[PDB]
Protein backbone atom coordinates (compact mmCIF):
# COMPACT_ATOMS: atom_id res chain seq x y z
CA UNK A 1 0.00 0.00 0.00
CA UNK A 2 0.81 3.58 -0.41
CA UNK A 3 1.34 3.60 3.98
CA UNK A 4 1.13 -0.42 4.61
CA UNK A 5 -0.32 -0.97 8.05
CA UNK A 6 -0.81 2.08 11.25
CA UNK A 7 0.32 0.74 14.24
CA UNK A 8 0.56 3.32 16.84
CA UNK A 9 3.96 2.71 17.82
CA UNK A 10 4.85 4.61 14.91
CA UNK A 11 2.98 7.19 16.12
CA UNK A 12 4.88 10.11 18.11
CA UNK A 13 1.86 12.67 19.71
CA UNK A 14 3.07 16.44 19.20
CA UNK A 15 0.65 18.37 20.24
CA UNK A 16 -3.07 18.54 20.75
CA UNK A 17 -5.12 19.78 18.13
CA UNK A 18 -8.54 19.94 19.82
CA UNK A 19 -11.46 17.30 21.41
CA UNK A 20 -15.03 17.12 21.52
CA UNK A 21 -18.18 15.03 23.03
CA UNK A 22 -16.56 11.75 21.28
CA UNK A 23 -12.82 11.73 21.97
CA UNK A 24 -9.59 13.84 20.94
CA UNK A 25 -7.38 14.94 18.22
CA UNK A 26 -3.45 14.94 17.90
CA UNK A 27 -1.78 16.27 15.60
CA UNK A 28 1.04 13.27 15.15
CA UNK A 29 4.11 12.17 13.43
CA UNK A 30 4.57 8.79 11.42
CA UNK A 31 8.05 7.96 12.43
CA UNK A 32 8.64 5.93 9.69
CA UNK A 33 7.14 7.82 6.35
CA UNK A 34 7.97 11.61 7.58
CA UNK A 35 4.09 12.55 7.46
CA UNK A 36 2.55 15.14 9.42
CA UNK A 37 -1.06 14.04 10.41
CA UNK A 38 -4.23 14.62 12.66
CA UNK A 39 -5.12 11.53 14.65
CA UNK A 40 -8.76 10.76 15.74
CA UNK A 41 -9.55 8.55 18.45
CA UNK A 42 -12.84 7.52 18.69
CA UNK A 43 -13.63 5.32 21.83
CA UNK A 44 -16.30 2.47 20.95
CA UNK A 45 -17.00 -0.90 22.70
CA UNK A 46 -18.25 -3.28 19.97
CA UNK A 47 -18.14 -6.86 18.89
CA UNK A 48 -14.77 -7.08 16.81
CA UNK A 49 -16.68 -8.70 13.95
CA UNK A 50 -18.16 -5.11 13.90
CA UNK A 51 -14.94 -3.09 13.98
CA UNK A 52 -12.98 -4.68 11.41
CA UNK A 53 -16.36 -4.17 9.10
CA UNK A 54 -15.94 -0.06 10.38
CA UNK A 55 -12.05 -0.48 10.04
CA UNK A 56 -12.55 -1.52 6.73
CA UNK A 57 -15.93 0.13 5.20
CA UNK A 58 -13.33 3.11 6.14
CA UNK A 59 -10.76 2.20 3.72
CA UNK A 60 -13.63 4.14 0.93
CA UNK A 61 -12.11 7.32 2.07
CA UNK A 62 -8.80 6.47 0.06
CA UNK A 63 -10.58 7.24 -2.74
CA UNK A 64 -12.14 10.06 -1.18
CA UNK A 65 -10.24 12.73 -3.56
CA UNK A 66 -10.66 16.70 -3.95
CA UNK A 67 -9.33 19.76 -3.13
CA UNK A 68 -12.34 20.46 -0.75
CA UNK A 69 -12.42 17.19 1.21
CA UNK A 70 -9.70 16.43 4.23
CA UNK A 71 -7.27 13.78 2.78
CA UNK A 72 -7.19 10.52 3.80
CA UNK A 73 -4.40 8.23 5.39
CA UNK A 74 -5.87 5.15 7.05
CA UNK A 75 -7.46 3.56 10.09
CA UNK A 76 -6.52 1.23 12.41
CA UNK A 77 -8.13 0.09 15.94
CA UNK A 78 -5.98 0.40 19.02
CA UNK A 79 -6.83 -1.39 22.18
CA UNK A 80 -10.34 0.37 22.36
CA UNK A 81 -10.08 3.38 20.20
CA UNK A 82 -10.64 3.55 16.08
CA UNK A 83 -7.97 5.13 15.14
CA UNK A 84 -8.75 7.69 12.13
CA UNK A 85 -5.19 9.23 10.58
CA UNK A 86 -5.98 12.26 8.22
CA UNK A 87 -4.68 15.32 6.71
CA UNK A 88 -3.47 17.97 9.12
CA UNK A 89 -4.95 21.46 9.19
CA UNK A 90 -2.59 24.13 10.67
CA UNK A 91 -5.81 26.13 11.35
CA UNK A 92 -8.12 24.20 13.47
CA UNK A 93 -11.85 24.12 12.30
CA UNK A 94 -14.06 27.40 12.19
CA UNK A 95 -15.95 26.85 15.41
CA UNK A 96 -12.35 27.37 16.64
CA UNK A 97 -11.92 30.12 14.56
CA UNK A 98 -15.24 32.02 15.26
CA UNK A 99 -14.11 31.84 19.07
CA UNK A 100 -10.72 34.03 17.97
CA UNK A 101 -12.57 36.20 15.59
CA UNK A 102 -15.54 36.80 17.33
CA UNK A 103 -17.88 36.67 13.89
CA UNK A 104 -16.60 35.44 10.40
CA UNK A 105 -17.33 38.38 7.61
CA UNK A 106 -19.60 37.78 4.52
CA UNK A 107 -17.07 37.90 2.22
CA UNK A 108 -15.23 35.23 4.36
CA UNK A 109 -18.45 33.24 4.53
CA UNK A 110 -19.17 33.19 1.02
CA UNK A 111 -15.46 30.80 -0.20
CA UNK A 112 -16.52 29.31 2.60
CA UNK A 113 -20.01 28.40 0.85
CA UNK A 114 -18.53 27.78 -2.11
CA UNK A 115 -16.28 25.19 -0.23
CA UNK A 116 -19.06 23.46 1.51
CA UNK A 117 -21.30 23.54 -1.92
CA UNK A 118 -18.20 22.05 -3.84
CA UNK A 119 -17.34 19.15 -1.19
CA UNK A 120 -20.66 18.01 -0.85
CA UNK A 121 -21.04 18.22 -4.24
CA UNK A 122 -18.15 15.63 -4.65
CA UNK A 123 -19.38 13.35 -2.47
CA UNK A 124 -22.75 13.29 -3.44
CA UNK A 125 -21.54 12.72 -7.29
CA UNK A 126 -18.49 10.81 -6.98
CA UNK A 127 -20.09 8.51 -4.10
CA UNK A 128 -22.73 9.27 -2.96
CA UNK A 129 -22.23 10.08 0.92
CA UNK A 130 -24.62 12.45 2.30
CA UNK A 131 -22.18 14.46 4.96
CA UNK A 132 -24.56 13.45 7.45
CA UNK A 133 -23.09 16.47 10.11
CA UNK A 134 -22.04 19.94 8.76
CA UNK A 135 -21.48 22.15 11.20
CA UNK A 136 -18.47 24.52 11.87
CA UNK A 137 -16.15 21.86 14.06
CA UNK A 138 -16.39 19.84 10.83
CA UNK A 139 -14.91 22.62 8.28
CA UNK A 140 -11.25 23.20 8.34
CA UNK A 141 -9.07 25.23 7.42
CA UNK A 142 -5.30 25.81 6.52
CA UNK A 143 -2.76 28.60 6.57
CA UNK A 144 -2.71 28.24 2.45
CA UNK A 145 -6.29 29.60 2.69
CA UNK A 146 -8.18 26.26 1.71
CA UNK A 147 -10.71 24.84 3.49
CA UNK A 148 -11.65 21.67 3.41
CA UNK A 149 -14.59 19.16 5.14
CA UNK A 150 -14.36 16.55 7.41
CA UNK A 151 -16.27 13.85 9.97
CA UNK A 152 -18.94 12.99 6.82
CA UNK A 153 -20.43 9.68 6.78
CA UNK A 154 -18.48 7.46 5.17
CA UNK A 155 -19.28 4.26 6.99
CA UNK A 156 -22.62 2.81 7.19
CA UNK A 157 -22.04 1.19 10.80
CA UNK A 158 -19.64 3.61 11.88
CA UNK A 159 -22.92 6.05 11.66
CA UNK A 160 -24.91 3.25 13.11
CA UNK A 161 -22.26 2.61 16.23
CA UNK A 162 -22.98 6.60 16.80
CA UNK A 163 -26.39 7.09 16.95
CA UNK A 164 -25.78 5.43 20.65
CA UNK A 165 -22.99 7.74 22.29
CA UNK A 166 -26.93 11.82 20.37
CA UNK A 167 -25.31 14.39 17.93
CA UNK A 168 -25.63 17.71 16.81
CA UNK A 169 -29.36 17.29 17.72
CA UNK A 170 -29.10 21.17 17.97
CA UNK A 171 -28.23 21.29 13.92
CA UNK A 172 -30.16 18.75 12.51
CA UNK A 173 -32.95 20.31 10.11
CA UNK A 174 -36.70 20.43 11.21
CA UNK A 175 -37.69 16.83 9.21
CA UNK A 176 -34.88 15.27 10.57
CA UNK A 177 -35.67 16.47 13.71
CA UNK A 178 -39.56 14.93 13.49
CA UNK A 179 -38.30 11.79 12.44
CA UNK A 180 -37.63 12.02 8.42
CA UNK A 181 -34.41 9.86 7.48
CA UNK A 182 -31.73 12.09 6.45
CA UNK A 183 -31.91 13.22 3.03
CA UNK A 184 -29.32 15.83 1.54
CA UNK A 185 -31.78 18.71 1.73
CA UNK A 186 -30.72 18.41 5.82
CA UNK A 187 -26.82 19.02 4.99
CA UNK A 188 -28.03 22.04 2.90
CA UNK A 189 -30.22 23.00 6.49
CA UNK A 190 -26.98 22.29 7.98
CA UNK A 191 -25.18 24.16 6.02
CA UNK A 192 -26.87 27.44 6.29
CA UNK A 193 -27.43 27.41 10.01
CA UNK A 194 -23.53 26.87 10.28
CA UNK A 195 -23.15 30.41 7.79
CA UNK A 196 -25.57 32.06 9.84
CA UNK A 197 -23.88 31.15 13.15
CA UNK A 198 -20.78 32.24 12.18
CA UNK A 199 -22.04 35.58 10.39
CA UNK A 200 -23.54 36.58 14.04
CA UNK A 201 -20.93 34.61 16.18
CA UNK A 202 -23.32 32.81 18.41
CA UNK A 203 -25.97 29.89 17.85
CA UNK A 204 -28.87 32.36 15.39
CA UNK A 205 -31.58 30.69 18.17
CA UNK A 206 -33.44 31.94 21.11
CA UNK A 207 -31.59 30.34 24.61
CA UNK A 208 -33.82 27.33 25.62
CA UNK A 209 -33.81 24.02 27.53
CA UNK A 210 -32.36 21.61 24.68
CA UNK A 211 -35.85 19.88 24.59
CA UNK A 212 -37.78 23.01 24.22
CA UNK A 213 -35.00 23.72 21.12
CA UNK A 214 -35.75 20.14 19.15
CA UNK A 215 -39.92 21.68 19.02
CA UNK A 216 -39.21 24.72 18.92
CA UNK A 217 -36.86 24.50 15.35
CA UNK A 218 -39.90 21.77 13.97
CA UNK A 219 -42.50 24.52 15.46
CA UNK A 220 -41.13 28.48 14.70
CA UNK A 221 -39.82 29.70 11.45
CA UNK A 222 -36.41 29.38 10.51
CA UNK A 223 -32.84 31.67 11.13
CA UNK A 224 -33.04 34.82 9.05
CA UNK A 225 -30.01 37.31 9.19
CA UNK A 226 -29.61 40.27 10.63
CA UNK A 227 -30.47 42.48 7.71
CA UNK A 228 -28.93 46.15 8.37
CA UNK A 229 -25.60 44.45 7.88
CA UNK A 230 -25.40 41.58 5.27
CA UNK A 231 -26.01 41.89 1.27
CA UNK A 232 -29.25 41.22 0.95
CA UNK A 233 -27.67 38.38 -1.62
CA UNK A 234 -26.39 36.41 1.54
CA UNK A 235 -29.34 36.76 3.23
CA UNK A 236 -31.21 35.23 0.32
CA UNK A 237 -28.37 32.28 0.05
CA UNK A 238 -28.78 31.55 4.01
CA UNK A 239 -32.57 31.84 3.82
CA UNK A 240 -33.07 29.65 0.65
CA UNK A 241 -31.05 26.98 2.78
CA UNK A 242 -32.93 27.60 5.16
CA UNK A 243 -36.95 26.84 4.19
CA UNK A 244 -38.12 24.08 6.59
CA UNK A 245 -39.79 21.84 4.19
CA UNK A 246 -37.28 19.75 2.40
CA UNK A 247 -38.97 20.10 -0.77
CA UNK A 248 -38.68 23.67 -1.20
CA UNK A 249 -35.13 23.72 0.00
CA UNK A 250 -32.69 24.75 -2.95
CA UNK A 251 -30.44 22.25 -3.44
CA UNK A 252 -27.14 21.75 -4.61
CA UNK A 253 -27.37 22.72 -8.42
CA UNK A 254 -29.61 25.58 -7.60
CA UNK A 255 -27.70 26.84 -4.89
CA UNK A 256 -23.90 26.49 -6.72
CA UNK A 257 -25.21 29.36 -9.01
CA UNK A 258 -26.83 31.89 -6.72
CA UNK A 259 -25.98 35.31 -6.99
CA UNK A 260 -23.95 35.27 -3.42
CA UNK A 261 -22.22 32.33 -5.13
CA UNK A 262 -21.06 34.24 -8.33
CA UNK A 263 -20.50 37.04 -6.33
CA UNK A 264 -18.36 35.44 -3.96
CA UNK A 265 -15.96 33.65 -7.30
CA UNK A 266 -15.38 36.69 -8.79
CA UNK A 267 -14.36 37.97 -5.90
CA UNK A 268 -10.46 38.24 -4.30
CA UNK A 269 -9.73 37.48 -0.94
CA UNK A 270 -6.64 36.62 0.91
CA UNK A 271 -8.45 34.72 3.70
CA UNK A 272 -5.18 32.71 3.85
CA UNK A 273 -3.79 35.89 5.68
CA UNK A 274 -7.12 37.12 7.61
CA UNK A 275 -6.85 33.74 9.05
CA UNK A 276 -3.11 33.80 9.93
CA UNK A 277 -3.73 37.52 11.04
CA UNK A 278 -7.22 36.57 13.18
CA UNK A 279 -5.48 33.36 15.24
CA UNK A 280 -1.92 34.45 15.08
CA UNK A 281 -0.52 31.60 12.25
N1 LIG B 1 -7.75 17.10 10.44
C1 LIG B 1 -7.68 18.00 11.45
N2 LIG B 1 -6.70 18.94 11.44
C2 LIG B 1 -6.54 19.86 12.44
N3 LIG B 1 -7.38 19.90 13.50
C3 LIG B 1 -8.44 19.00 13.61
C4 LIG B 1 -8.65 17.98 12.57
N4 LIG B 1 -9.73 17.27 12.94
C5 LIG B 1 -10.17 17.77 14.12
N5 LIG B 1 -9.40 18.80 14.52
C6 LIG B 1 -9.52 19.70 15.70
O1 LIG B 1 -9.96 19.11 16.92
C7 LIG B 1 -11.28 19.57 17.25
C8 LIG B 1 -12.03 18.32 17.74
O2 LIG B 1 -12.76 17.81 16.65
P1 LIG B 1 -13.81 16.66 16.91
O3 LIG B 1 -14.46 16.15 15.61
O4 LIG B 1 -13.05 15.71 17.76
O5 LIG B 1 -14.80 17.49 17.85
P2 LIG B 1 -15.68 18.65 17.17
O6 LIG B 1 -14.88 19.92 17.40
O7 LIG B 1 -16.03 18.17 15.77
C9 LIG B 1 -17.27 18.93 18.02
P3 LIG B 1 -18.27 17.50 18.55
O8 LIG B 1 -17.33 16.69 19.44
O9 LIG B 1 -19.38 18.09 19.36
O10 LIG B 1 -18.76 16.82 17.29
C10 LIG B 1 -11.83 20.21 15.96
O11 LIG B 1 -12.68 21.35 16.09
C11 LIG B 1 -10.58 20.71 15.29
O12 LIG B 1 -10.29 21.98 15.86
O1 LIG C 1 -15.84 11.33 13.21
C1 LIG C 1 -17.03 11.33 12.85
C2 LIG C 1 -17.28 10.31 11.78
C3 LIG C 1 -18.54 9.75 11.70
C4 LIG C 1 -18.80 8.81 10.71
C5 LIG C 1 -17.81 8.43 9.80
F1 LIG C 1 -18.11 7.50 8.85
C6 LIG C 1 -16.55 9.02 9.89
F2 LIG C 1 -15.54 8.71 9.06
C7 LIG C 1 -16.26 9.97 10.84
N1 LIG C 1 -14.98 10.48 10.86
C8 LIG C 1 -14.24 11.00 9.81
C9 LIG C 1 -14.73 11.06 8.50
C10 LIG C 1 -13.96 11.60 7.47
C11 LIG C 1 -12.68 12.11 7.70
I1 LIG C 1 -11.47 12.92 6.13
C12 LIG C 1 -12.21 12.05 8.99
C13 LIG C 1 -12.96 11.51 10.02
F3 LIG C 1 -12.39 11.50 11.24
N2 LIG C 1 -18.03 12.19 13.32
C14 LIG C 1 -19.44 12.29 12.94
C15 LIG C 1 -19.51 13.46 13.93
O2 LIG C 1 -19.83 14.67 13.21
C16 LIG C 1 -18.04 13.28 14.33
MG1 LIG D 1 -16.12 16.65 14.45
Amino acid sequence: MALGELKDDDFEKISELGAGNGGVVFKVSHKPSGLVMARKLIHLEIKPAIRNQIIRELQVLHECNSPYIVGFYGAFYSDGEISICMEHMDGGSLDQVLKKAGRIPEQILGKVSIAVIKGLTYLREKHKIMHRDVKPSNILVNSRGEIKLCDFGVSGQLIDEMANEVGTRSYMSPERLQGTHYSVQSDIWSMGLSLVEMAVGRYPRPPMAIFELLDYIVNEPPPKLPSAVFSLEFQDFVNKCLIKNPAERADLKQLMVHAFIKRSDAEEVDFAGWLCSTIGL
